[PDB]
């Protein structure tokens, strides 16, 4: 009976989920229309995405094996005065990931309390090496473990930077070795043209990035969608509880 009585609350955990993403389906409905101005709109989603993008990394995390993309935040994102949101459900500070994260190869979304970025992060023996993909349309700035910043020629927005991300590290993803041989670029601080190299990969990289954001969203969520229903018991009470804890 216990195996029917386990079978119910799953049941119920699962139809949360499928109702909740369901739910942002019709909102994101409702605020394209024709009647709807665009600016309320943006600030509208800010919302509905903060509240899906967890349910969005895990669905997108099943389709695309390897892909291992993980929420991370800095130290702005836990000033609550400051912060222009939270950060999503499951969000853990860089640091704790840096400290705590098994070892291999990851994607992430970083929030820093005003904007979100994408990432490849790779965790050796070595160390730990964090390439920030930055949309910008400081010379020679550095920051930290080893992070290297990628300028893109991508618009940076405020709204639209999560589901951005998102987008930026499946791209990653598919141009894995790209970000691993930059990765060990990166890690090879000792040569003597490794800041003209790193340099150069840099460019290189920032043009195999750039090769609608609302359409996007759209997809990923019927991908989202459709993948909560044939989820797995485990990954049906995980998103269960990312929904509870946004709220």
């Amino acid at each position: 009976g216990r195996q029917a009585g386990q079978q119910a609350t799953v049941g119920r955990l699962r139809t949360q989920v499928t109702g909740f993403l369901s739910g942002a389906l019709g909102k994101l409905q409702a605020l394209s229309a024709q009647n709807m101005d665009p600016e309320l709109a943006q600030f509208r989603v800010l919302d509905v995405d903060r509240a899906i993008m967890p349910l969005l990394i895990v669905a997108e995390n099943a389709r695309n094996p390897g892909l291992n993309l993980v929420p991370l935040h800095m130290d702005m994102a836990e000033d609550e005065e400051v912060r222009t949101q939270p950060p999503m459900a499951g969000s853990r500070h860089i640091a704790e990931f840096v400290a705590s994260a098994r070892p291999g190869r990851y994607r992430a979304v970083i929030d820093d309390g005003s904007h979100t970025r994408a990432a490849d992060i790779r965790k050796d023996a070595s160390g730990t090496s964090v390439i920030v993909v930055d949309p910008l349309r400081n010379v020679n700035m550095e920051f930290g473990a080893k992070c290297a910043f990628i300028p893109v020629d991508i618009q940076k927005s405020f709204f639209d930077c999560r589901i951005l991300s998102l987008s930026l590290a499946l791209k990653m993803h598919d141009k894995d070795d790209a970000f691993a041989a930059f990765h060990e670029t990166l890690r090879n601080g000792g040569d003597p043209s490794h800041h003209v190299s790193r340099a150069q990969q840099t460019e290189e990289l920032g043009a195999t990035l750039v090769l609608s954001v609302e359409q996007k969203r759209i997809a990923l969520l019927n991908r989202a969608a459709s993948y909560v229903n044939s989820a797995p018991p485990p990954v049906v009470m995980r998103m269960a509880k990312l929904l509870q804890d946004s709220l």
